């Protein structure tokens, strides 16, 4: 056993794990608390799926912080962390394509005797059930592991459940292998003897029985439409041996089954999620406003705090702040700092407010030093990167702390502010646009941050010929499937669409913004970042009773 | 021969390819049958057909030969004789020779094998309709139409159907001079090579779409003997296996028109603005001020100006003193002087006779505004027609009066008693000859509606795609309802109101009056060019190439 399961020899396997909780107001920190132990205990995250609100799944054949207080109280991984971004990942293509990994060191089965075996698990299962409330938040990851087989793995993961204390996690795949293994009977100093190969140990009795059998894949992969659902983000392409088909395929087959036999449509009740801060959003459901607050003429701390207040009560859900401007041609005042404009404004916004509905904020910045000092002093929530973290891809690394993850808007753009009106050749303008930030989610991703924190934007106005920024928003539906987050906010384009003189084009343009606010509302934009807030909000509110029937 | 005094119900068709001029050719036409025929007592909309394989005039009137007959110009209820054809129940024998059931058949079909072959060797612009005739033979009535189709000079008049009968006949001074008084003598030569035979029902009747589709609006539920159906089963079985077998929507290339002044409009096409300019806006009324505004309103982009000085807003007084003509005709007699020193459709918002009268005798309006669908003076409608010209109206429903409507607020179905409503009276202007595609339909948001009712009826807007729709949400109660201080709500209800603006654009409204022209018109340029596509193949074509990459 030492031999084997203990073995001295570092491997890196492949793993790709379930996660379900049934709290709805904790989910968020109840999800991301296990994704840092997993990223803790279990290896490196390298894919994750969306945030799925989903109906139970019973049958096949048919509100505390001691969570915060286990946060500061963890034994140390005998595996060390490491925060550099990586490019590619060998293991992972290797799974993915199927290939040559070690052989197994838990026996494996065939397929005839896997699927007569998962198969006696479901009949019993469906029987119990049948005999004998709350919707599901499910998430599955991918996570790159030093944990030398699957049922090392599940013991560590058992831990990481009983540490929790509400949490359902399970192992989907490992590596290429099939096997089930019936009767485990693990002693109670194996265990012991496992979690101290991963964990400097300072519960265990628990554990014992609830490890009763192993299934590879997990018995309800196929079974599961949550299951399938979360695998098809993460790993389409897919094809286990025991599986039928690709998870693409499966997923498809499944989603058509339920119309043309049952007529359900299954999306409708299984929503994709994505987060903004700490709550779930569901996707495609809310047009969010986001204030702007464009901050350079010097605007003095307390005005913009003021400018602040005013927004929100104007109905700003989110908050947009940046002291770097990207607005064509221009340069900014030398004499004072991104920072030095910035930081105090969100220092006097955090102490106006603690004096005391609290938006979520937003930092618009390229630069690592200006977000690394508002994440440190808990001043923001979200990092507006208009270079989809291509500038400095180090900033990928402030985006999770230990506990905590921070969202991300990446837009796309090409050049600066004095060269983008010219870098406007484009051979698919808007599948460009859409494989480039499908691309930097990926890279993201890869790099462990989750999927459902990620925001699209599509950079009106940056590198765009004015009926180039149109065709964008003509062919928004593009982005049905994800997170958007737009700014057509007084830009240039606007007025080209039109027919005191200063003032007049000022207001026509304004107002021109507010037709696609409405177009906005009716493709379902999640969030657009907006000058006049006020009339923003007036005209959603509005088309929001239209709906209301 | 030309002997008795009798009444007969006449169906008649009428056509132009002169687009340019449509109106002023079908409604000299239309007159012309006024004058020479009897009494119009329906009407079809105007429409644009494909046939179906791919100022002189103004003298003219003037110089008219004078009926024998007299025209009764007065308001009618009902027709008995009417009723009569629309049941088939008894009427007179023919005084021609009418063929059997079975013979019709067999020698109409070989006018059409026939005819298929002669044109095998532009747009149609079509509008049928019903008179009540003094005419005692369909002959008489053919002769007295290749007349009137002479006398113009571009114009095609049928006769579809007469009473009951079925008619065929393979081959005049008398005629015409007793039932109307006498470059006269090139008519009767051309006339009688002309004149060839005569079909009653008129032989294309039953192939021919651009008929159908006229007969359709007219007499849905008739049923000739002929005919294996009722109109309205003939017309949706030609939608329905043009859809079935050529896999055409038969629709969009015969358009459904209205008119406003004397031009085409497409049904369903433009969201028209139509500016309002009420004079009752200290204790002076500024005639000149009110034309700046008008001006101010063309150029802000008003395809149309409602002026007002009698005020229907909630509660309101009116001006105890200074008279609605006071208030109106002097501000319009302004205008039409500095336009003579592109030309704006004038609409008056008035229930009076007597300022309608003076507006449309003195050339001031185009379009009468009745706030109560013409039951506060019935009379009303007679000024519609100087039987040359002929002006357009909106129908609108409320209940009430400013003080009282408030509380008028019950109904048994909302939106279909209000649909039923302008319908009936649509059918009351149509039976005493004003033009269907004239007739504007307005549900009247905020009379006699709580604030949920104008919403509720913006809902189901839907219910109106048959028809030309006017509307006025502007600046209205139920806007406000649906969201130093009290600048905000003004603002705010303006803003508001641009929603409903973007909802009529997408529901294809007609008309829009509204206060806020040229924040209005910002909206409605931005969304139509959001939906002015390119390539409507380019969105597919574009996702193929990126996948294909
Ligand atoms: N995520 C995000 N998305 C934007 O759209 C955006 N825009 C600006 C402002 N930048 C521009 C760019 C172009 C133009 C013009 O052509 O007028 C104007 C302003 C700043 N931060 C931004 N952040
Ligand atoms: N065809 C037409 N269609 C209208 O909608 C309209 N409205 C007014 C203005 N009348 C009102 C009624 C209600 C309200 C409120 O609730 O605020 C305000 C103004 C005047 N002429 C009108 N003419
Ligand atoms: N691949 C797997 N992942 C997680 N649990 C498994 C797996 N195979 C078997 N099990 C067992 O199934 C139970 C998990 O709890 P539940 O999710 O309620 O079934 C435990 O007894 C596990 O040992
Ligand atoms: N029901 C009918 N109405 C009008 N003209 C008819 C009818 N039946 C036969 N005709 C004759 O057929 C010709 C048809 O003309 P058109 O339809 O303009 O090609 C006319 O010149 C008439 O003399
Ligand atoms: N939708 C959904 N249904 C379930 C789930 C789950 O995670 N999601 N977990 C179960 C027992 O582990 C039983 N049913
Ligand atoms: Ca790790
Ligand atoms: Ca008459
Ligand atoms: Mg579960
Ligand atoms: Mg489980
Ligand atoms: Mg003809």
């Amino acid at each position: 056993i030492q031999e084997l399961i203990l073995s001295e020899e570092n491997k890196t396997n492949i793993a790709v794990l379930n996660l379900g909780t049934n709290d709805r107001r904790n989910a968020v920190l109840i999800l991301e608390t296990a994704l840092h132990l997993v990223e803790k205990y279990l290896g490196k995250i390298i894919n994750t799926s969306y945030l799925y609100e989903t109906v139970p799944e019973y049958i096949v054949l048919d509100d505390v912080n001691y969570i915060n207080e286990l946060m500061q109280n963890l034994e140390e991984s005998k595996y060390e962390e490491n925060k550099e971004l990586i490019d590619k990942c060998e293991e992972y293509e290797t799974f993915l394509k199927n290939g040559k990994v070690d052989n197994s060191i838990l026996k494996e089965v065939n397929v005839e005797n896997y699927l007569l075996e998962c198969n006696n698990i479901i009949v019993k299962n469906d029987e119990i059930m049948k005999n004998n409330t709350s919707y599901f938040y499910n998430l599955t990851v991918v996570v790159k592991t030093f944990v030398n087989d699957p049922l090392s793995m599940l013991v560590v993961i058992k831990y990481i459940e009983e540490l929790m204390k509400i949490i359902d996690i399970d192992i989907l795949f490992f590596n290429d292998f099939t096997i089930f293994m019936k009767n485990i009977k693990l002693e109670k100093n194996m265990i012991y003897k496992i979690l101290s190969k991963y964990i400097h140990l300072e519960i265990i009795n628990n554990m014992v029985d609830n490890i009763e059998f192993l299934s590879i894949p997990h018995v309800y992969t196929t079974h599961r439409y949550s299951i399938l659902l979360c695998l098809n983000d993460m790993i389409p392409e897919y094809k286990h041996n025991v599986l039928n088909n690709t998870i693409r395929c499966l997923y498809n087959k499944y989603v058509s089954r339920m119309k043309e036999q049952y007529n359900i449509n299954i999306k409708e009740n299984n929503k994709r999620i994505y987060v903004l801060k700490d709550r779930i959003s569901y996707l495609k459901e809310k047009t969010n406003i986001v204030g702007i607050l464009n901050v350079n003429i010097f605007v003095e701390p307390k005005r913009a705090v003021q400018r602040m207040f005013e927004m929100i009560n104007e109905g700003a859900s989110v908050i947009d702040i940046g002291g770097e401007s990207s607005a064509p041609f221009v340069i900014p005042n030398p004499k004072i700092s991104e920072r030095d404009l910035v930081v105090p404004v969100l220092q006097l916004f955090q102490k106006e407010w603690n004096d005391i509905a609290k938006p979520i904020i937003s930092i618009d910045t390229i630069n690592y030093n200006v977000f690394k000092e508002c994440v440190d002093n808990d001043l923001v929530d979200i990092l507006n990167d208009i270079s989809a973290c291509t500038n400095n891809p180090e900033i990928i690394k402030l985006l999770k702390k230990k506990n905590k993850f921070y969202s991300v808007v990446l837009m796309h753009k090409r050049g600066n502010p004095h060269t983008m009106d010219k870098l406007t050749n484009y051979d698919n303008l808007v599948y460009d646009i859409k494989n480039y930030l499908e691309q930097r989610l990926n890279f993201l991703v890869l790099n462990g941050i989750p999927r459902y924190r990620i925001l699209f934007d599509i950079g009106l106005g940056f590198a765009k010929k004015h009926d180039q920024s149109i065709k964008l928003l003509q062919n928004i539906h593009v982005y049905d499937e994800y997170p958007l987050f737009i700014g057509y906010s007084r830009k240039r384009f606007i007025a080209h669409c039109m027919n005191d003189k200063d003032q007049l084009l000022y207001q026509k343009n304004i107002c021109g913004g507010l037709a696609i606010a409405s177009y906005s509302y009716y493709k379902k934009v999640d969030l657009i970042r907006v000058h006049d807030v006020l009339e923003t909000k007036s005209v959603l509110d509005v088309l929001t009773k239209i709906d209301q029937v």
